[PDB]
Formats: structure tokens, C-alpha cells, sequence
DNA sequence: CGGGCATTTAAG
DNA sequence: GTTTAATGCCTTAAATGCCCG
RNA sequence: AUCCGGUAACGAAACUACCGGAGACGGGUUAGGAGGUGACGACCUCUAAAACCUAGAACUUAGAGUGCAAAUACGAGUGUAAAAGCACUCUAAGAGCAUUAAA
């Protein structure tokens, strides 16, 4: 959609007297969701043993908003049913609420207490987006990773059947593709006869029981197999990181937290004086009513209502007076053909240290209702992507690569590791975290194993949260975001200054054929006049200045520019089997020695030309 | 002897 | 510890629990 | 102790060796540049900073500007006398993020 973000620091945006509440809210929200997520996961596994294989006479357990909302209430110590009024349809809520409450009494090894989980902020609206995000994560995990569970089970089933792991991939690969497009799948859902892969999107809750069983089978059925091959998956996501997470603040959410009667009454005077209209507000109860009730008549258009929302932010924040206002005041970017004008969307995502502003197109501002000839002159380049070496660009005579170490130095990986360990060791958490919680695997789907991790953490939860709340940890998150741009931008600049001029030598490379030299003599003065051949597999930022095209990667690691076939193979017959040394298999070759970076790039460039 | 304020839930 | 794939981007009326000059 | 370029054994690999260059998150405190005598050096002075402490700022690349840091000649043997780096403003090109899972 037409929604974009501007990420900056939060200093100066919120007033000092209001910044205290925001920081407390971030900690309070994290604690509720982090503990609530564990409670929800524990309850599901209790019901998991109710039925497998799935019975045909009952429906599966499907989570909804009220499920998580009740979990949050239990964590905060609210033991009374949340049902408003009484009704036969609402009776189901009461039964579920008591069922989860009893689980809380057993998940933790001591009687619940109400005053140990005190909170004093109206986080009802803020937690709403977090609950939706958590439930969305459940759907995404189930609907987009089932095939990966199949691979793990099958590649362990082969080992259990006596096959050495050399043959496991031989059969597993075909089985996975064939079955997706043996007993790990449910009954066909779609009556239209579409392939089995389609059924995964029909309903995630049907496939969820299978994934849990796969985890239990990996832990019990395949216990004899090597633990390295049985690295556990996580069917049920939950918030684990102790670092406070970002929260979403809207016009309604901001109003609830930072508004009081003595402050709300001033809003009426300021609005009346500047606009000559008195708002229909008496107390905090009528603050967030509809526009028609507030002004007494229907708005002419959505934009009129939106302007009222912006004034709400203006009175409570320095939106129109802070440093960041420069980038939100109707900014138009120079090279947009449509000339889209952007303005603030009355929404903020922040974590106390960093703030992200939401900016939308001016054509939709308001309250939202629920619902090839250049190849002749262009200079060509070729590169083969990878992971040990991220990129390797060549012009046929010279090579440049974007090594992993380059980004590590740019992002200060070593310094960040040292600082984090030093701070943790000061509080004494190193001994407990490295020894106690290391053994207890949180990803385990066994009710016993998960309970032990949950209860062990509860004894050190308070210490852990305070230690990780230090701003140093949150500052590093901004640093990696900022420095990642610098590393890629510098490399892009280096590419231009390397191939911007003709090569000074045309004989160093023996394998350089006649075709290669033709593309090296052209001069190019602009980023957009360079075309880089790329593999099928950072590229998304490269395309912002450089033009790119796709070349097949098949057999590019063995083919040779000037040979009848794939003469290249990894070196063998030496004391040390090194990483990627390449050696030719026959004398009829231009170069008897090669490496993956040069070999792969040259073949791609040859195909490009 | 009365009236008033602030959370929170619900469907949309 | 880091990268890729996936989803998302929200408003307003009524119940009730509490409070004190 | 990592990164960049070259040398060898018909483009060597996280070590097979050698030669030339870059860099250490922010705030406190350290050694290096430069100056009364723009001799030399002694003390002082402007700037600045690795190991240690610390609830702690900041959209990114190319270039262009302004603006910094000041208190051996003569009279008869003998007395007087711009560097490292930083800040601001410009021109050109870019500019959506939160969470989970997976490898
Ligand atoms: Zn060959």
C-alpha cells in the first residue's frame, strides 16, 4: 500500500514530562506479552494430547483474540471472567478462562499473587497490535514452513531405517517435492481437487497438530539418531528476547496514556480559540467519540476528520515544532514521476530509543474505515552470488568480491560482542544463563521440558529484564541499521570507480577470449549506464542505481570459457581438503587452476555476452 | 445525600 | 550472530468499577 | 587480530610465505600533532585520544565552500628580538519498518 516509514531518533519528539510514561509502557508491555505468550503455548500442548490421530467427531482448538486477551488478564492477576453481561453464547468464554487459569497454577510452582504483577497504565489499545502480531506469526509459521518439517522428519527416517546419511538426501529430495506437489499429511481438504500444497493455506490449525507430533517424534522416536541432525524446530512461536520490543501508538492509544481531565480541558480552550469551535467533551469518557458526536455534524470528507487527528498529536507532542518535522511537512522527493506528496499518518512505532514515523500519500489521508537497446552501448559485468562470499563481480579481466569480513568490520561485530559479554558478566548472569538455561531447551514440545524452562526463568526473570533494559543494547540495534547502508553504499561506489575506465592490460588472463576484450574498452560515466549480470539467487539495493539482469547459475562452477566441457573440479589428492580450491581434470585447458569466485563469475559473464 | 471519573470489552 | 520469506499498516459505543465533597 | 592491493609453482585455498595501505559504537580519563623566542629543548599552553568507568547522539553515499589557536643583525668585551582534526552551510544521487520462523 501507499504507506512508508521514516526512522529517526526519539529525542525531542515526546515532551520530557511525557517521555517517562512512554519508557515505562515499553517495559510493561514487554513483560505482559512475554509471559502471556508462554502461558498460551503451555495451554495448547495440554490440549494437544487430547486427540491424535485427529478425531472426526470434534473440532480442533482454534485461537482467537479472546484467547490471548484472557491470557494477558491471567498474567496481570485478573481472575474474574471478562464476559460483559450474560448469555448462552458467552458461556463458552467462562469455561475456557477457568481452564487456562488452572494451567497457570501448575505452569508456575507457587500460588498466584495479584500484587506481584502490578501495572498502572491503560495499555489496552497498545497490546491490541501485539496480540494480532503474535497471532499472525502463528499463521505465517504454519502456512509457510510445513514442507521444511517434512524434510527434517524424512531425512531422519532414512537414518532410522539403516541408511547412512549419504543416501538420505538422494531419496528425501524427491519425496519432499512429490508429496508436497508420507504419513505426515492430513486428509485432502479442497473438494476442487487442487494439488496437496494448496490445502496448506485452507486452514493452518489442521496442519498444526502434525508439526507438533513431528517435534515429539524427533525428540522421542528419533532419539537414537545424532542430535546434530535433529536440530529442533519451533511450531509455536513466543516472545523470548529480553530486550524491550517496539510498540505501536495511535491517536487513540496516545490519548489514553497521556491525557487527564486537567490536561483534556486545556485542549478544548486551545481548539476553540484557534478554530472558533467548541468540542463536545466533558471528561476522558467522551474524548474518543465519533466525529459526528464531537462536532455535532457529519464531516464533509475523510480529510476534514484527519486534520482533527493531527491536532491531537500537535497538542500532545512536538510534531510540528521538533527537529524531525522537516522530513514530515509535505515532503516531495525529487525523482518521483508522480510527484507523490507525503504527510504524517498519525501513527508511530517506537521503543523509547528509536522512533519510526508512518507517512502516507496525500490522496488517502484521513481516518480509515474498517475493511534493451542499451546493450549496444552499455558496459556489461558479471557476478556469481553466494554466501561465504556475498558477491564477486568481474569484467572478464579483473575481479572484485564483497567478503563477509568486510561487513563485519563495518558493523563493528567484534566490539559489539565484547561490550555485551562485559555488561552481562557484571551482574553475575553469566554463570546462571550459560549453565542452567543452556540445558533446558525452550523449543522442546514436551510438556515437562517446556515447564522446566518456564519455571527456571521465573526465578531469574526480574534480574534478566533489568539487565537487558540498558539502552546500550537498544542503541546497537540502530547502529547495525545505520552502518549496513554505509557498507553497501561504499561497495557500490567502488564498483563504478573500478570499471569506469578501460583496462590497462589485456594479456594477464590466459583464458581471456576475443569476446571478453570487446566489453572492457568502453567508458561509462553514470551508474545507470552499467549492466551487471546476476545469478538467480543486497541485489534489491543494487537495482536502485545499477541495471541488472538474470543469468542461469547451472553448472557455472565447473564450466570453462574455452574448453569442450566442464573440465573443472575441486582439488583432491592432498593432505588437507581445503575449502574451495578448484583444479582442472585435463591438460586441454587454458588455466589449470581456478577458484569459485573467478570461475563462477567468468562463466556467467560468458553467457551474458 | 447525591453525582462524577476512569478502565475496559465488543463488534465492527 | 546474520539473512530471506511472510503478514501487517484501525475506529467507536456500552459495561462497570471505583470514588468523595 | 580482521580488511584491501601485489609477488610464486600455466589466478592457491581462514595461514604457504613475503611487501605496501585502512580502520576500534556515544560521554568521562589517557599519547600524538602545533605554538611566547613561528633557533633546539625545558617547563606551560590550543587541539585530541587505545586499556578502565558509565541508563547513552545519530538517515546514507559523492564531492564544493566558510571558519580554527590566542597570550642572527646592530653600539663598546656585551644587551634587545601553520599541520592533524572538528563544526556549519551547499550541489548531485538514494531514502518503509515492526514481529516470527527458517537456513
Ligand atoms: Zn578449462
Amino acid at each position: 500500500s501507499n504507506i512508508r516509514i521514516v526512522k529517526r531518533k526519539a529525542k525531542g519528539f515526546f515532551k520530557c514530562e511525557d517521555l517517562v510514561t512512554i519508557k515505562d509502557a515499553v517495559k510493561a508491555a514487554h513483560r505482559i506479552m512475554s509471559d502471556a505468550s508462554i502461558l498460551v503455548r503451555s495451554y495448547y500442548l495440554r490440549w494437544f494430547q487430547s486427540s491424535y490421530p485427529l478425531d472426526s467427531d470434534d473440532k480442533e482448538l482454534e485461537l482467537e483474540h479472546f484467547h490471548i486477551s484472557m491470557a494477558c488478564s491471567i498474567v496481570q492477576g485478573i481472575t474474574r471472567p471478562p464476559v460483559r453481561g450474560v448469555g448462552p453464547e458467552q458461556s463458552v468464554k467462562i469455561d475456557v478462562f477457568n481452564d487456562m487459569l488452572d494451567e497457570y497454577k501448575r505452569l508456575y510452582e507457587r500460588a498466584p499473587n495479584d500484587k506481584e504483577n502490578e501495572t498502572d497504565l491503560s495499555l489496552s489499545h497498545v497490546l491490541a497490535y501485539s496480540i494480532d502480531n503474535l497471532l499472525t506469526a502463528y499463521k505465517n509459521n504454519i502456512e509457510a514452513h510445513f514442507s521444511k518439517y517434512v524434510k527434517r522428519f524424512i531425512r531422519c527416517d532414512m537414518l532410522a531405517k539403516g541408511f547412512n546419511k549419504s543416501e538420505a538426501n538422494r531419496v528425501a529430495a524427491i519425496y519432499t517435492n512429490a508429496y508436497i506437489y508420507s504419513s505426515l499429511f492430513p486428509s485432502k481438504i479442497n473438494k476442487g481437487g487442487f494439488p496437496r500444497v494448496y490445502d496448506l493455506k485452507a486452514n493452518p490449525w489442521v496442519y498444526l497438530p502434525k508439526m507438533v507430533m513431528i517435534n515429539q517424534a524427533l525428540e522421542t522416536d528419533f532419539s537414537s539418531v545424532e542430535h546434530k541432525e535433529r536440530r529442533l524446530l519451533n511450531p509455536l512461536p513466543f516472545y523470548s528476547s529480553f530486550v524491550p520490543m517496539h510498540i505501536r501508538i495511535d491517536t487513540s492509544g496516545l490519548s489514553q496514556l497521556l491525557m487527564t481531565k486537567d490536561r483534556l480541558d486545556d485542549f478544548k480552550r486551545s481548539y476553540l480559540a484557534e478554530f472558533g469551535v467548541s468540542l463536545n467533551i466533558k471528561n476522558k469518557g467522551d474524548m474518543l467519540a465519533s466525529f459526528e458526536k464531537i462536532f455535532g455534524r457529519k464531516a464533509t470528507s475523510n480529510r476534514e476528520a484527519g486534520l482533527y487527528a493531527t491536532e491531537m498529536w500537535s497538542f500532545l507532542t512536538n510534531l510540528k515544532t521538533c527537529r524531525q518535522w522537516k522530513e514530515l511537512d509535505g515532503v516531495v522527493r525529487k525523482n518521483d514521476p508522480k510527484g507523490t506528496q507525503w504527510m504524517f499518518d498519525n501513527a508511530v512505532v517506537t521503543d523509547g530509543v528509536s522512533i519510526s514515523f508512518q507517512v502516507i500519500d496525500n490522496s488517502m489521508f484521513g481516518r480509515k474505515a474498517f475493511s534493451r537497446e542499451e546493450l549496444k552501448t552499455s558496459k556489461l559485468l558479471g557476478c556469481d552470488p553466494g554466501k561465504r562470499d556475498i558477491l564477486a563481480i568481474t569484467d572478464g579481466i579483473k575481479t572484485i568480491c564483497y567478503t563477509k569480513g568486510q561487513r563485519d568490520m563495518d558493523t563493528h561485530k567484534t566490539i559489539r560482542l565484547r561490550t555485551s559479554l562485559k555488561r552481562r558478566r557484571g551482574c553475575g548472569l553469566e554463570e546462571y544463563e550459560t549453565q542452567v538455561m543452556n540445558r533446558f531447551q525452550k523449543r522442546s514440545c514436551h510438556p515437562e521440558m517446556f515447564r522446566r524452562y518456564a519455571c527456571s526463568r521465573k526465578r531469574m526473570e526480574h534480574m534478566l529484564l533489568e539487565c537487558y533494559s540498558h539502552p546500550v543494547f537498544r542503541e546497537f540495534k540502530f547502529l547495525v541499521y545505520n552502518k549496513t547502508k554505509s557498507s553497501e553504499h561504499r561497495f557500490m561506489h567502488r564498483v563504478l570507480e573500478t570499471f569506469k575506465r578501460p583496462q590497462t592490460n589485456l594479456s594477464k588472463a590466459r583464458c581471456a577470449s576475443g569476446v571478453m576484450r570487446m566489453n572492457a574498452l568502453k567508458e561509462v560515466q553514470r551508474h545507470g549506464d552499467i549492466i551487471i549480470g546476476w545469478g538467480n539467487w543486497i541485489r534489491r539495493r543494487f537495482e536502485s542505481l545499477f541495471k541488472t539482469t538474470t543469468v542461469p547459475e547451472h553448472y557455472t562452477s565447473q564450466e570453462c570459457p574455452s574448453c569442450k566441457g566442464r573440465c573443472l573440479r575441486k582439488a583432491t589428492g592432498n593432505p588437507i581438503m581445503r575449502h574451495h580450491l578448484l583444479r582442472c581434470t585435463n591438460d586441454s585447458c587454458c588455466s589449470r587452476w581456478w577458484n569459485r569466485n573467478v570461475a563462477g563469475a567468468f562463466n556467467i559473464l560468458t553467457r551474458l555476452l
